[PDB]
């Protein structure tokens, strides 16, 4: 029906260890899906997922971000996030999406995202639950984590 | 005036520019730089947006618009491939010139100019005089007065 | 025994390699790593020499030889882009992986396997152990030698 | 003269210096231009070395030594940020100047001297004109025997 596939990660920056869904079960997940160099994401994209972070406590809630590189592969390495995330005070796991084969990397890819900023909400059970790309209503993505939040854990 | 030459550019490399532009092709037009870092968030919110401002309130023929990139901090982030991707993603397209590698942290052009930190935004005569010197927030205001009072001077 | 356990590869990216090699793929194989920067003069002069000159004594189907490129200073100098035509003029064919960054100055594989600097030669035997860690000038008789001890052991499984 | 005058060094950055060398600056010293680029196998075993080598052998008063950084490929994989960590890695300390980026591939003190390649080792008299241009290997013997010449000959 729709579990939402796993994480495929080249390596995790703000994690002490390689987190993954599995490890999150019973916790609301938010995942913020960017491209450092992506103006949109820098600009509401990842202050968005900042939002959810300060107004959800982790206990119930979950925030990743997962870099997925899918253009200007060169100019976007971990080496050139690691002072992103440092420079814009960015502080909750980001995981590095695995390059792909071609231009879009494994978990992009797998869950099918059509660019960034992309937003992801996982149920406490592990199942994808909205997936939204570009400008997202506050009032309206509140609402949604309210109700998977509702929802009985596993 | 107790006004002094502004030190010409040490550009490593130029983005947006089909010569080598140096400020003595640019006599006799009002010269603006805005230095920026890309991983700089106050240069991408307020600095950069403002040379863009600039560049969009008066003509070519009249005011020249620079970008300098002074990577002082993280370069191995921030090398002219990344900058290149930047400048593409932001659409800026106004000529931006690479600062040259300097003995220690910050780059040739910055520290002839004493800059204290990006963004910073200066601004040069027709005669080839730094007149204005700006680190951080400007007023778009006194920005336009000053490029007016520059612009209402005598050609050398 | 003297066999420490061989850490994972944490890898940014590769030359030279159709695929994302990791150390489970090659089990079975001994496999020669060379930990270089393109920019350290001994590299150049010995570590990389040595590295191909293994590659060309043994072959692929028993031995794996791989670079790693474990930038730990000078960053900015070191990057992929350089590195991509340094192999090139170099003529270094072999896979080689570039080390991914670390939270210091030191990338993460070098560190996971506390190198001392470049070069360095690690062998890691059939199983997928640790078996020597050299750094610096090596002995083409004494390596030559463990490899073949390597060579010599029976495969896993 | 017998020999062309030596075009003008067409710098964009020099490294190990506290001016801007030209070739006007050096009048009345012989001058050795040693042209490499830092990714080409023969200038880091070969011409560097030879350059070093001359370095050591002769006072800094009569003959000055000069790296030319000539990238006329791989343009991107060699910049000055690239050669500054170079220069501190291999510990290289005469003066080395970022030949000036061209059009095309070649940048343009290559361009005006018509060099072949890296390494390629130039020698300038005492009066600014060019008297030897090497590809490649260079015997140190003839060498040595040709900037004795040149030092021999008056101011």
């Amino acid at each position: 029906a729709m579990k939402a596939p796993e994480l495929q990660i080249q390596q995790w920056f703000n994690s002490a260890t390689d987190l993954t869904l599995a490890d999150l079960r019973g916790k609301v997940i938010v995942i913020e899906a960017f491209q450092m160099l992506c103006p949109g994401c820098v600009m509401h994209g990842i202050p968005l997922a900042q939002k959810v972070r300060a107004a959800f406590p982790e206990d119930k809630v979950a925030v990743l971000g997962l870099h997925t590189v899918f253009e200007h592969h060169e100019a976007m390495t971990p080496i050139s996030l690691k002072a992103f995330l440092h420079e814009y005070r960015i502080k909750f796991p980001v995981g590095v999406d695995q390059p792909g084969d071609g231009a879009m990397p494994r978990t992009m890819a797998a869950y099918q995202m059509r660019g960034t900023p992309s937003l992801l909400l996982i149920d406490k059970a592990g199942d994808l639950r909205a997936h939204h790309f570009g400008d997202v209503s506050e009032l309206l993505l509140g609402a949604e984590i309210a109700t998977l939040l509702g929802e009985a854990a596993p």
